[PDB]
Parts: structure tokens; sequence; C-alpha cells
């Protein structure tokens, strides 16, 4: 254990919120930029019990705190009023490093799931950059697998726990309210979510090898997790998933249920001013949506899903550790 | 340094907010204490820079924030709301308690300043019962000077420095809203406040000694300070005391010159429900006064007074700090 | 996060270091301890994420460095010399105690495993007394489970995470040099070893599906960790258990093939005198035995296991923070 | 509060301890002086409580600890023995240093007393080169003032405060055993002297406008702090200075009372094998002194001193973190 700190290549002179954060909680990042290899040398990796996951989990409270203040913030009984002007917000990458006697393993193996031994390892100074970006359901803008789709869970077995599904190819995604000033759609190529969505009932097969693969929408919970909720220039997007997680997988081959026009699903969106939050337990109250066209063209990189004859997959999230552990599994700091 | 501990006579079933700080932050009273003289053994002491003074501050502080909790908060454009039910509010004494390896020496020359060599020495495990009583210009309810009047400064020449009167013997305030209810008065014997302005005056001629000793009011600042503020059971008072800090001593003789009438002085409050907080810089608003009559009666034990041919002395305060040196001046915690 | 302190009932008359070390770094322990019962509850606990082990290490090894000097201290090639007297060396419970204001909860569901949510919590403020027993292997003199035999992981999959098995029952030990002057032995009744070891393959072949579970003797390395290493009257014993952990739990019954006679298993010890520290990576050098006979009679209370068709099981220690765990498997610091 | 690193141009091919200690301790010193000037900015210094100089006092701790050990060490009844060969003792210059995130301010005010505001202020990441000589009474081979005398204090009125005279020219000394072999000399040119101490009386009678100022020897107390006591090539030479501290400064002018022959004063030293240790509470005996003609040529840049119709200054010291203090009063350490 220790205490990482940042690296980004933030500009000072740039007001967007992330920029500004890392300007003053983080340091210029390194052009130089060494990695040891070392292929005899194996260790342990545990991306679910990884105390990187909590740095960064707190770094990136401490960032919306100061950046998406509320208009409103409901915790506790108590009620907290400030300003809330409308900013400038895309996330940026963010590097995460250990200090002097200490150093971070990466793990090399392409097809490693973040649990157990890894046996191609090297040592460096500093995450690959990292862009926080919160969402459920989907993970966005993330990093790609090298090979082959990559199945990630603490516990595959344990119904409860979170499964991480691990993209080879990207999807894209493009959200949009167009210039009733909340709704808004998101499309995404019906042909792409196909194949990669029957790549992914093919991985998944693996892991139950008389198992029908379903995936079918979230039954319940807080809207920020029966939806595809996320934040698009300042906006909380709130995209119904009810045709996208929808099909089947059996006898090697998938079928999409849910439903597309002229080759593209549409998720039908509203911008909400009343969020439940993530970072604790409470709700935060923001002014309505800006004027004119607000877009958000995504990478689809990454699937959070829940498991419940056969066997079901409904999209999950919450935790934002999640989607921190997503893109932190290589990494593992040690002294 | 060290952590000290506090400990107090609270008592289980009291709702008083004491009490109920004290059941879950202090132990009980040690029945048996234990007390070794040490005549010959000469040690330095220096009120002004006592880190018991700050650990008594934090105490104290969070005492406030757990007990009286403001109907609204306000820091900087940021206002906390919280519920703000009236509460039954008494000071209590605390003890402060060295750990093992740890002892408190207490300098018991009853001529002692605050600063300096100290030759009667001895060795305690916990202060006298102190009572954190909430006040400016005048303490209230502190532990009288056993001989003459002591006058205490981190720097006399320097006037921004606040001095401590210590008196000998105590003047009777009562304070009274009686059954606009924002109305409220402060009556003070006149004869006593004659003799111990007369003997204060005395005292710092001493120090200044032409200089025709001169009290008056507070010149200017926040209505905190610029009155006698204090808490009277939950219900924040502010008194005028420009008839109460009003004379000429000359000559070796003292000059009252504030209104009086029928020998007793009587000083024009307010009870207010906007606050300027002393914990930390902000605004706190409180419920209206609760109904009935509201009395506190109190023994002006102290005073607090800043100085400007001749020396002019007014009444001050605003850093509590002061208050808990008022009564932590003759403790020194060594290991 | 705090700072406990340590409480005991070492007499100040005793020459045992034990009584020596707490006499000058314990408080006496309070006689009426009130365990505050609550019963709607569930907070989670970690017995492996614990700072309450940690500073019990600190102090132990606080004690060895104070009361069982070596004659010779090599630190990384530093060679340190001191005086080495043969020492009266009895282990004394320590009751582990948070300060003024913070507390110590306590679970009581009495299958806890150590990890998890908790149910039947009770309050207190210092723990039951808690012998320093440094050993390897085998754990002596702990507290026994009263219900059933826990299985207690950090992960039970990882096989390189220490397994502590708290058993129910005590199985007497007896480990003697009688009066080669090095050498001695450890006599168990062989029934009783094969009733535990019966119970212990039974639970853990509730956690290992039904795979044949096999004990055997520890891998490799330094003998501290190879064999059961223990400090008996001050003198190290190094203890063979290769006739111990030896057996195959298959249908259901547990077959002991260690060698045994009369009914009695024996194990070949030597008492050393250069030792591979536990506090400190280092090696340290002691006098010659005492003369007379050597033996201590004790109670095995639980094990320290490590795994590799069938899984293997063999003894585990080494890292003294497990055997505090294994009696702080907890209770926790709480405000 | 932060933790600093060294950085040091030290050899890792010298035998010399100071630089065998820096390059398993320090990192190179950087050609990387971005030095950091805002007049805008004003900041506010405390040399006398500053974790710098604790932090540099544990590194010398260590670095002697490492590198001068003694053969035999009597601390708490407990006695240390080890080897304790003659090493090569020269100390090197030893930067101190923020790690990322951190920045160290300096106040560029060449007349700062190091306490209150400084209005010239620069932010570097490390300190000057500073050589951790221990000496007492006289400050050695250290930086000087860049324009007047400089008087420092955290308390000139407390006559137990340590009183330190930053010089701005540097004076001579020479100390020698040549080739008894524990007697020594020290030659200081009486005339550099004469000067000094009559601008030091200058600056001492301005803060102390009568009071002729008078320099008369230690009182009493252990040899280390009566004598100027320091190390030499490994040897602890302990130096009489009752011809040294001996003037009268009345009326203006300085008129020294102290023995002098030939217009040089000479210092009787004795080299000492049994020390009373700085670093804690106890004494270290090392061997006999080496062969040969041993010799220090050394600048005195500051002195030590304590204060008794007059005003009596006596050398003093023993507190090395008062040496560090001569150094690191220009440095404050921000985040
Ligand atoms: C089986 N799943 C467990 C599960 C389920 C739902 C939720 C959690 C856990 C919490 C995580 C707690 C965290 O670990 C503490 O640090 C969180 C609690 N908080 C509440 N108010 N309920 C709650 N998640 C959120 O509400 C959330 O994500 N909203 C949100 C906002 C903005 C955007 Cl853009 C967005 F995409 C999402
Ligand atoms: C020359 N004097 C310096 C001086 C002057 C005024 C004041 C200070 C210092 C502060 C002390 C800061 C503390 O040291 C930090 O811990 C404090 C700042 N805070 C603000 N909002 N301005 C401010 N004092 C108060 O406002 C205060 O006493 N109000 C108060 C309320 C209730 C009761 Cl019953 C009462 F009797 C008093
Ligand atoms: C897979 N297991 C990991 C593993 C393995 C072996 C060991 C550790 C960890 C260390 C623990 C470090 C600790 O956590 C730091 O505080 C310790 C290192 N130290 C060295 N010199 N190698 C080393 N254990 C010991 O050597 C030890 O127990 N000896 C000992 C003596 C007296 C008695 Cl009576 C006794 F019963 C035992
Ligand atoms: C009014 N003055 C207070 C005063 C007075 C004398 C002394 C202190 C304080 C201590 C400082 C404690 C430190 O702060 C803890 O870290 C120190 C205690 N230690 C003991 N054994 N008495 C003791 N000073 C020394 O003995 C010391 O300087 N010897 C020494 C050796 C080698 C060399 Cl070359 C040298 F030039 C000097
Ligand atoms: C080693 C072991 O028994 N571990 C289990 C753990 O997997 C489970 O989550 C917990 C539930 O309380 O119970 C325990
Ligand atoms: C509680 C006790 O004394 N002994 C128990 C026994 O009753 C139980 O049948 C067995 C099951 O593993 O565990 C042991
Ligand atoms: C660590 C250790 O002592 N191992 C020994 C092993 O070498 C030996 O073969 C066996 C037979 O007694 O006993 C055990
Ligand atoms: C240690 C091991 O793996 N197996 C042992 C074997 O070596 C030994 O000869 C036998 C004697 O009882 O006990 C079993
Ligand atoms: C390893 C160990 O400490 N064993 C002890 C033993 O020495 C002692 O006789 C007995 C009674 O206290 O408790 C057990
Ligand atoms: C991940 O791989 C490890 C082996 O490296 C295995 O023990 C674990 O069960 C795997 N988990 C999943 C979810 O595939
Ligand atoms: C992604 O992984 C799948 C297997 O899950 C594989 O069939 C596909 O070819 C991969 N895409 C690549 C390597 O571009
Ligand atoms: C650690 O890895 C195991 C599998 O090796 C996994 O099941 C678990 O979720 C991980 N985290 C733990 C046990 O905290
Ligand atoms: C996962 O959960 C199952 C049952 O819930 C359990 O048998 C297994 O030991 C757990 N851990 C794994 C598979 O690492
Ligand atoms: C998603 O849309 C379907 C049909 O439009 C509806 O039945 C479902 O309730 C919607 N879910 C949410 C979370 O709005
Ligand atoms: C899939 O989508 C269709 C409409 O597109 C809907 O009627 C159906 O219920 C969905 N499947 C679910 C919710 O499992
Ligand atoms: C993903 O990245 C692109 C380009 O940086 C950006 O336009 C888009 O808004 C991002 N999406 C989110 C959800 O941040
Ligand atoms: C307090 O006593 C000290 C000790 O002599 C003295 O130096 C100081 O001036 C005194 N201060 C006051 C305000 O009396
Ligand atoms: C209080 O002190 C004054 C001197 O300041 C003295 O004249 C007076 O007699 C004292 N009163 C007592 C001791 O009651
Ligand atoms: C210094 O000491 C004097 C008397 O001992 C005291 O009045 C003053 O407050 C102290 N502190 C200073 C001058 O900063
Ligand atoms: C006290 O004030 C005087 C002038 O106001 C000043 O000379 C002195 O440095 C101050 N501090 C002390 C005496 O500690
Ligand atoms: C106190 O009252 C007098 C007259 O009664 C007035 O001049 C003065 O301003 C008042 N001060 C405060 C702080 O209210
Ligand atoms: C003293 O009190 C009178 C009222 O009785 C007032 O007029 C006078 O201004 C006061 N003295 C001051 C404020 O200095
Ligand atoms: C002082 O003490 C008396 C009696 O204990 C009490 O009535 C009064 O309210 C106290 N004053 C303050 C300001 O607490
Ligand atoms: C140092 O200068 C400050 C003014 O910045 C002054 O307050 C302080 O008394 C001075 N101290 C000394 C020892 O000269
Ligand atoms: C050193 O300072 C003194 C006064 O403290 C001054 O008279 C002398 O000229 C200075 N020497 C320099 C600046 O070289
Ligand atoms: C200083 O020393 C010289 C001898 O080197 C002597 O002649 C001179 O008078 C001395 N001056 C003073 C002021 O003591
Ligand atoms: C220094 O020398 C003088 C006379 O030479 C002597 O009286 C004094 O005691 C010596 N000081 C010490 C500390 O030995
Ligand atoms: C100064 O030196 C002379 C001769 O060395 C000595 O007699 C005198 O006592 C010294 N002054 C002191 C010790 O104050
Ligand atoms: C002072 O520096 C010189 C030159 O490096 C060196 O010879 C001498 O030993 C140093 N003095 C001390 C006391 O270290």
């Amino acid at each position: 254990k220790t205490t990482l700190f940042c690296a980004s290549d933030a500009k000072a002179y740039e007001k967007e919120v992330h920029n500004v954060w890392a300007t003053h909680a983080c340091v210029p990042t390194d052009p130089n930029p060494q990695e040891m290899v070392l292929a005899n040398v194996t260790e342990n990796f545990n991306m679910w019990k990884n105390d990187m996951v909590e740095q960064m989990h707190e770094d990136i409270i401490s960032l919306w705190d100061e950046s998406l203040k509320p208009c409103v913030k409901l915790t506790g009984g108590s009620a907290i009023t400030q300003a809330c002007p409308k900013v400038s917000f895309d996330p940026i990458p963010l590097h995460y490093c250990a200090p002097a006697g200490f150093a971070i393993l990466k793990c090399n193996n392409k097809t490693f799931n973040g649990t157990g031994p890894c046996r191609n390892v090297s040592t460096v100074q500093c995450t690959h950059g990292i862009k926080p970006v919160v969402s459920t359901q989907l993970l966005l803008n993330g990093s790609l697998a090298e090979e082959e789709i990559i199945i990630r869970s603490e516990n595959l077995t344990n119904n409860a726990k979170t499964i991480i599904v691990h993209l080879n190819e990207s999807v894209n995604i493009v959200c949009t309210r167009p210039n009733n000033i909340r709704q808004a759609h998101c499309n995404i190529n019906e042909s792409k979510w196909n194949n990669t969505l029957q790549k992914v009932g093919e991985e998944l097969a693996k892991h139950f090898p008389s198992k029908t693969i379903k995936f079918e929408p979230s039954s319940g919970g807080d809207l920020e997790i029966t939806t595809h909720s996320f934040n698009c220039r300042g906006e909380f997007f709130y995209c119904n998933t009810s045709d996208l997680f929808n099909g089947t997988y059996r006898n090697g081959t998938y079928n999409h249920t849910g439903r597309s026009s002229n080759g593209t699903i549409t998720l039908q969106c509203k911008i909400k001013q009343i969020i439940n939050m993530w970072q604790e337990v409470g709700r935060a109250i923001y002014a309505p949506p800006i004027e004119g066209e607000i877009t958000c063209n995504s990478n689809i990189t990454g699937l959070l899903l829940l498991r419940d004859d056969t066997e079901t997959f409904r999209p999950g999230g919450g935790d934002m550790r999640d989607n921190w552990r997503s893109e932190l599994y290589k990494y593992k700091v040690v002294e």
C-alpha cells in the first residue's frame, strides 16, 4: 500500500472541468515512459481487490464534487445549496503513478481475465491514460481488448457479483438531444451489435457450455441502473436499453429480439435533473438542459452484466469502481 | 505533544448536550486524583503556545457541531440546512488528562502570569474542571485568581495582542429575556464593578506607570465582539457594554463614567438568530427563541481587553482559544 | 484508525518477561466490562484488513526486542551483540482497548468466518485476554470456536493465501527435552488427532466440492516454517510434523498414515540457537539451552494451512500477523 | 506535511561514509534548478516550527548510526557492542526536496530573521547544499549571511531559547592533534574574532538597546556543551572556549578579555572516546584516535548563544536541530 499520484496532459488555459481539476490535482505527464519486461517472473493479481481502484474512485468523487456542483445536494436529511452553472465537460485521460520506492507491475498477458497468476509482467511508473467515464450498463471510451473478448468477474458462480465484458472491437453509439427539451435518442448500428453480441454469447457459452444464453433488460432498481445512464456535455442522459439487451444465443447461433429500423437500434432517452448520486447515498438536483444540439459520439468498449435450463444476463452497474476496474485490471502497485 | 483525553461528571440520563457529548467522548472523572509536589523543581511555562489549547478548541468545536446544529449554515455561497431543535444547554466542567507515559505539570505559583519560570510546580494526571463557556469581552464562570488580580498577555507592548485580566473575586451578572420577544437585558451591581475596575486599573497602571488608564467601549468590528456575546439556555445573547467599559483611572483613583440607575448597570440585549460563527468563518442561522423567561446568572471571573500620554483599554475577544487559555495557563503536558 | 492501548493483569513482582513488559507498557485490566449488546446491526468485517492486527504485531515485536535479547543480531550484514541472559518466559494475556470516545464492536455469530456481514454484534472497550504465542503450523493456547470448526481465508480459491482452521476442542500437545542436549520430542494423542483431522477434512470438503483431501508435510523453505517452530521457556523448538500432517480424507472418512506407536504420535525436535527472525528479515543467535527438563504442555487450538483430481493441504505459517488474526478474527475499532 | 527526499553529488566509489550513506539514501542532484520568483506573493515562515528540521535530524541520526558505529552504546540499562572501524569522515552537501505535487518556498529577504512574513518569496524543488556538521557553540562550514549579521531566536525575551548568530564574514579556525595522544589545539586569528564580536555586540545591542553586552564562557553541563565539541576525521574533539567567549562590548566598542598570544587565540582540546550522544540520551564509546596528524581547517559561520545592569551571553547548543535550523530557515514546504 501507498498513495499514488496522478499525471495528466491537462492544460491550465482550458476551462474544461477535467482540465481545471487535473491542473491543480495532478502533475505533468512523463514523455519518457520506461517499461521493463520480465518473462520469467510470475505474479498474482486480483482486480477486484485492487486499492488503485479505491484511490481513483476517491479522486473521481473529488473531481465531480468540485466540477459538477448541483443546485441542491440532498444527503442524510441535509440539503446543500450552491451555484450550479453550466460547464464544459469532456473527460480527459488520467495516469496513476507510484511514488519513489514503489513500482507498478503491469500484466502483459492479452488473455488475462484480471485474476490469478500472470507470468509475462512488466514494471512501469504510471498506468496508461484513463478517462473517468461515469456510466452504467455500457462502458464507454475505454480500452479495447487486444485479442479475444474477455469475461471478467470475481465469481462467475456468484450471480450477485458484476460481470465485466471486455470487448475487442468497439461498437459506436451516438446519443443526441437535437435542436420537449429533455427527450433524446441514441443510435447504434444493428449489424455490429449483432455480431459482437454473438461473439459475447460465444465467450459466455464457454463458461456455461444445456444452457441457452439470453440477453434481457434490467428488471428493477433506480433509473440510473435500469437504463444506460451517463453524462454528456454536463447533462445527465438516461437511455432505455429494452431494445438493446434483448436476444438469444442458442446452438452456437445469435438472434436479436430487440428492435431496429433501417438497420439501427435507437434508444429513447430523458435528460434528468434529479439524479441518484453514485459518489454516496443521496440525490442531486441540477439546472435544466442547455440550448442547442447536445451530442456525444462514444465507443462501447465493454459491458456490465448480472446473471439471474438456461442462464439470463441483464445489464447492470452503479458501482463506478467496476468502471475503474475495467481499466486497472492490468495494474498492481508493489514496493 | 500527545493526544489528551477528557474526563467529566456527565450523567448518562441527562438530555443536556454537554452531558450527551461527554458520555460519548470523555471518561468518568477519577475519584482518586493524585498530585505530587516538586517545590525545588522549576519549569518554564508559556500559556500562549500551549497545544492543550488547540486540543480543547477542537473538542469544543465538535461539541458545538454535534449539539448546537443551526437551521441554516452559510459558508461562502454554500448553505447547509438541517434540523435545528431547541435543546437544553448548560456547560459542565471538563478535565483534560494525559495518557500513560505522560503527565500534566501544574504551576502553583499564585503570582504566575502565564509565561516564564515557575518554581513551585506539581504533577497531576488531569486538569481541574473547566466549563467551556463561549463568550466575548467577559470571561464567565471561570476560576478566580487566588491572591491578587493577574494581567496576562503574549506581548504587552504589542497592542494587537489580547490582554487577559484574571480577577480575584467575581462580579455577579444576571442576564434575562423576561416573559419584542428578542429584547433582553443584564443587571450588574455597580459598586462591585466599581471596585473591580478600580483594582484592575491599579494593576494595569503598574504595567504602564503617568499614563492615566481609560476603559472605553469596543472600537468596531462584528457584533459578536463589539458586544458581550454569550450563549444562555441555547439562545445567543448580544449585550451592549458601552455603559460597562466606561471609565478613567487617574492619580491612583477609579473613575467609572458609564450610566447607572439605582446602583445597577443595565445592558440592553438582543437575541439574534443570525450568528457569526466562532468555530470557522461563516454564518449560522437558528430558530426564534423559546417561550418563557430566559435567565443566566453568571460570575464574571475575567476580562478580555485590547489596548489602543494616556492608555485606553477596550473589551475584545473572539478567538475562543483565549477563553481556554484563561483556564489552561498553569498546565503543561510533559512526557 | 486510532492508537489502541493494552491492558493486563501483569504483576510488578514477577521476573517473567511478559509481566515485566506489560507493567511498563500496559494499564491494569478494568474489572467490570459493559458489553452493550445490540440487535439490528449488520456491519461488515474483514479479519484480513485490520489495523488492530498491525498494532498488536508492533507491540509484540517490541516485547520480544526488550525481553528475548539475542547474543547476536545480524541484520543486513550488520551485527550487533549484547547480553543474552536466560529469562523466565511464559506468555500472558493482553487485552486491547480503544481510547476515549472510540469503541470496539464485536461479532458474536460463532459461525462467523472473518470476512463479510455480521448480525449479532455487541460493543465493548477492550477485547478478551490474548496471549501472544509465536509459532508456526499449529496455533497454541488460543480461543476455541464454540459451535463448529471454522475455515477462515482471505480467499479460499487463491492457494497462496494462508488458511486458518479455527478448531473446536483443543488437542493437547506435550513438548519436552528430558534431563545430545538439543534433542527433544513431543507427544500427541493419535485418536484425538484423527478425530480433529476428520472434522477439518469434512469442512474443507464442504468448501471444496468433493475431491479427496490429502494432508502432507510442508514443501520447503526455512526451518521455521517447514517445521512446527515455537518458543518454550525461552528455548527455540523446531519440531518435525511429517508424521502429523499426513493423511487422506476419502469416502467421507479420514485415514491417517503417519507413524504412530502405542497410540501416540511423537515429533522429533531440535532446539536451535540460530533463528530466522519473524519480526524482521535477519538472524538472531541465542545461547546454548538451559540445564534440566524443558517442557511445555500446550493446547492446539487452530491450524495454519496452505493449498497447492484432489487437493492437498500442508502446514503453513511464518507471518505472526496471522497468529494475531486468529484471535482477532475480530471485533473492530469504531467511532 | 510531506516526506522529503535527499539529493547529493555523492560518489558510489568513494569509501567516505557520507558518500556511502548518500548513494544508498539519496538520488543524484539535478542540474534542474528552476527557481520561480514571485514578488506579488509573500508568505509566513517560522524556522522554529519547521518539519524539515526534524526530517533532516532523523536522516542525520540514521547516517551517524550507519557510519560512526561505536564499540559500545549504553542506553537505558542496555549495552550494545559492534565493530567500530576507523572510517573516512568528511561531510558533504545534502539537498532536501519536495516530491511531486509539493514545492519548497524560499524567502529571498537577505535580512530575514527567520520568523514572520517575507515579501520576496520564490519556489524551487530543493534546498541548497547543506553539510550536516554536528557541533556545539560554533556553527561550522555553513552558509554566510549576504548582508548584515542576523540574530535569530524564537523568543529573545525568554532566556531559555537558543540564539543563533548568523555571521556575514566567516572566522577561520584550525584544530589539530599533531604528530599525550589526545591533546590537541585550535588556532583562531585574534583580530578577526575581535571584529566579529564587535559587530555581534552591535546587533545584540540593537535588540537590547544599557545592557553592556558581555561574552562569558559556558556555565556548566556536559562537556559536549561546555566546550566547542565537534567531529574531525572521525575523532571527537572537545575544545575549551574560555579564551574565546570572554569579552565586553560597552559604549559601542568591544574589548576582548580573553587570553591572547601573538595575535592568535589557542583553544586546548581533548580527543574523547566516551561521548554523550546527541542523537538520543546515552553514552557511546569509540576506539582510541588514529595515528598521524589530525587537522580540520573550518570556517566559523555562526554562533549558538544563550542569555543569562547588563546582559551576559554564553556559548550554547547541544540540540543539533538548531544546527539544521541555521540553514533551513529560508525554506518552507508547501502543497
Ligand atoms: C447490484 N448493484 C449494487 C448497487 C446498485 C446501485 C447503486 C450502488 C450499488 C451505489 C454505489 C455506492 C459507491 O460505491 C459508494 O462510493 C449507489 C448508491 N448511491 C445511491 N444514492 N443510491 C447506487 N448507484 C447510483 O446511484 C449511480 O450510479 N448513479 C449515477 C449517477 C450519474 C450517472 Cl452519469 C450514472 F451513470 C449513474
Ligand atoms: C482581534 N480579534 C481577532 C478576531 C476577531 C473576530 C473573530 C476571530 C478573530 C475569529 C476566530 C477564529 C478561530 O480561531 C478559528 O478556529 C472569528 C472568525 N470567524 C468569523 N465568522 N468571522 C471571529 N469570532 C467570532 O465571530 C465569534 O466569536 N462569534 C461568537 C459566536 C457565538 C457566541 Cl456565544 C460568541 F460569544 C461569539
Ligand atoms: C508463504 N509464507 C510467507 C512467509 C514465509 C516465511 C516468513 C515470512 C513470510 C516473514 C514474516 C515477515 C513479517 O510479517 C514482518 O513483520 C518472515 C521473514 N523474516 C525472515 N527472516 N525471513 C519469515 N518468517 C519467519 O522467519 C518466522 O516466523 N520465524 C520464527 C522464529 C521464532 C519462532 Cl518461535 C517461530 F515460530 C518462527
Ligand atoms: C539547553 N540545552 C538543552 C540540551 C542540552 C544538552 C543536550 C540536549 C539538549 C540533547 C538533544 C536531544 C535531541 O534533540 C534528541 O533528538 C542531548 C541529550 N542527549 C544526552 N545524552 N544527554 C544533549 N546534547 C548532547 O549530548 C550533544 O550534543 N553531544 C555531542 C556529541 C558529539 C558531538 Cl561532535 C557534539 F558536538 C555534541
Ligand atoms: C480467471 O483465471 C484464473 C486462472 O488464471 C481462474 O482461476 C479464474 O477462475 C478465472 N476467472 C474467470 C471468471 O474466468
Ligand atoms: C474478437 O474476439 C472474438 C472471440 O470472442 C473473435 O472471434 C474475433 O475475431 C475477435 N476480433 C478481432 C481479433 O479483431
Ligand atoms: C480474487 O480472485 C478470486 C479467484 O482467484 C476471485 O474469485 C475473487 O473474486 C477475487 N477477490 C477476492 C477473493 O477478494
Ligand atoms: C464462488 O461461489 C460458489 C458458490 O456461490 C462457491 O462454491 C465458490 O467457492 C466461490 N469461489 C470461487 C469459485 O472462487
Ligand atoms: C423502456 O421502454 C419500454 C417500452 O418503450 C418500457 O416498457 C420500459 O418500461 C422502459 N424502461 C424504462 C426504464 O423507462
Ligand atoms: C424486446 O423488445 C421488444 C420490443 O422491441 C419487447 O416487446 C420485448 O418485451 C423485449 N424483451 C424483453 C423486455 O425481454
Ligand atoms: C467519448 O469520446 C469522444 C471523443 O473524445 C467524445 O466526443 C464523447 O463525448 C465521449 N463520450 C463520453 C460519454 O464522454
Ligand atoms: C510575565 O512574566 C515574565 C517572566 O518574568 C515576564 O518576562 C513578562 O514580561 C511578564 N508579562 C506580563 C504581561 O506580566
Ligand atoms: C484582589 O487584588 C487586588 C490587587 O489587584 C487587591 O488589592 C485586593 O485586596 C484583592 N482582593 C482580595 C484578595 O479579596
Ligand atoms: C516570549 O516570552 C515572553 C516572556 O517570557 C512572552 O511575554 C512572549 O509572549 C513570548 N513570545 C514572543 C515574544 O513571541
Ligand atoms: C513584542 O512587541 C515588541 C514591540 O511591540 C517587539 O519589539 C518584540 O519583538 C515583540 N515580541 C516579543 C517581545 O517576544
Ligand atoms: C451601544 O449603545 C450605544 C448607545 O446606547 C450606541 O451608541 C452603540 O452604538 C451601541 N453599540 C452596539 C454594538 O450596539
Ligand atoms: C459612557 O456612557 C455614556 C452614557 O451614559 C455615553 O454617552 C458615553 O459616550 C460613554 N463613553 C464612551 C462611549 O466612551
Ligand atoms: C454560569 O453558571 C450558572 C450556574 O451554573 C448558570 O446558570 C449560567 O447559565 C452559566 N453561564 C453561562 C454563560 O453558561
Ligand atoms: C523578526 O522579525 C519580525 C517581523 O517580521 C518580528 O516580529 C520578530 O520579533 C523578529 N524576531 C527577531 C528575533 O528579531
Ligand atoms: C557584516 O555585517 C556588519 C553589521 O552586522 C557590517 O558592519 C559589515 O559591513 C558586514 N560585512 C559585509 C557586508 O561584508
Ligand atoms: C584585536 O586584536 C589585535 C591583535 O591582533 C589587538 O591589537 C586589537 O587591539 C584588538 N582589538 C579589540 C577591539 O579588541
Ligand atoms: C576551560 O579552561 C579553563 C582554564 O583553562 C578551566 O577553568 C575550565 O574549567 C575549562 N572548561 C572545561 C569545560 O573544562
Ligand atoms: C577570561 O580569561 C581570563 C584569562 O584566561 C580568565 O581569568 C577569566 O576568568 C575569563 N573570563 C571569564 C571566565 O568570565
Ligand atoms: C570544513 O570544510 C573543510 C573543507 O571541506 C574540511 O576540511 C573540514 O573538515 C570541515 N570541518 C568540519 C568540522 O567538518
